[PDB]
């Protein structure tokens, strides 16, 4: 029963979750004079071309797009990665405002929202397993800025009125997961956590530096779902993202000067 609120929200998921005050949580703030460029980071390389997008669902946390994972068919390799690291579904966290929303923050500065491209280590065979090793998940974070529409989330966006309600979803075949990702891979690395119970220790976090440019219309949308399951009251799904934890004995390394 976590979640988002008052008496059930981040403050409160140390009692269940006690990792939650552990020693490599997410999210972090970045701070972007002290990263350090990394000149042995290999560049990045996201291969989507083969993604085969399934199915689109509110968990009551947040919208999941979820990719057929049985096969090699979407990757995240290289740059921090040791291997090949499968995509297994995407998410965002969002605001009830533009000014909030991003789980990572750049400066202190938070950004409206922040999608998750989640990958698991294919040598550990499948999620479950991965998610039980400090090197199990790869996490794609970009930043969305309000600003002009972004094409390649409209498919997401216009769909979203049928998943309302915790529970419920959607067929969502045929997306291309290329359209959300900004021009640039330049990105910030370090070792972290699930932002979500039960807060796993088991993320190499990998953060786009250059956000991208979503319509106020977009992320509007995102905020008429709802956390509750149909036929009860209704909680706008707003403010899903934990706040920056502890760097603690961490290094963020840069792959860009
Ligand atoms: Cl499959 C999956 C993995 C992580 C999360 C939540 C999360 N952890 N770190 N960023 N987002 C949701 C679904
Ligand atoms: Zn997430």
């Amino acid at each position: 029963h976590w979640g988002y609120g008052k008496h059930n929200g981040p403050e409160h998921w140390h009692k269940d979750f006690p990792i939650a005050k552990g020693e490599r949580q997410s999210p972090v703030d970045i701070d972007t004079h002290t990263a350090k460029y990394d000149p042995s980071l290999k560049p990045l390389s996201v291969s989507y071309d083969q993604a085969t997008s399934l199915r689109i669902l509110n968990n009551g946390h947040a919208f999941n797009v979820e990719f057929d994972d049985s096969q090699d068919k979407a990757v995240l390799k290289g740059g921090p990665l040791d291997g090949t690291y499968r995509l297994i579904q995407f998410h965002f966290h969002w605001g009830s405002l533009d000014g909030q929303g991003s789980e990572h923050t750049v400066d202190k500065k938070k950004y409206a929202a922040e999608l998750h491209l989640v990958h698991w280590n294919t040598k550990y065979g499948d999620f479950g397993k991965a998610v039980q090793q400090p090197d199990g998940l790869a996490v794609l974070g970009i930043f969305l800025k309000v600003g002009s529409a972004k094409p390649g989330l409209q498919k997401v966006v216009d769909v979203l009125d049928s998943i309302k309600t915790k529970g419920k979803s959607a067929d969502f075949t045929n997306f291309d997961p290329r359209g959300l990702l900004p021009e640039s891979l330049d990105y910030w690395t370090y070792p972290g956590s699930l932002t979500t119970p039960p807060l796993l220790e088991c993320v190499t976090w990998i953060v786009l530096k250059e956000p991208i440019s979503v319509s106020s219309e977009q992320v509007l949308k995102f905020r008429k779902l709802n956390f509750n399951g149909e036929g009860e009251p209704e909680e706008l799904m707003v403010d899903n993202w934990r706040p920056a934890q502890p760097l603690k004995n961490r290094q963020i390394k840069a792959s860009f000067k």
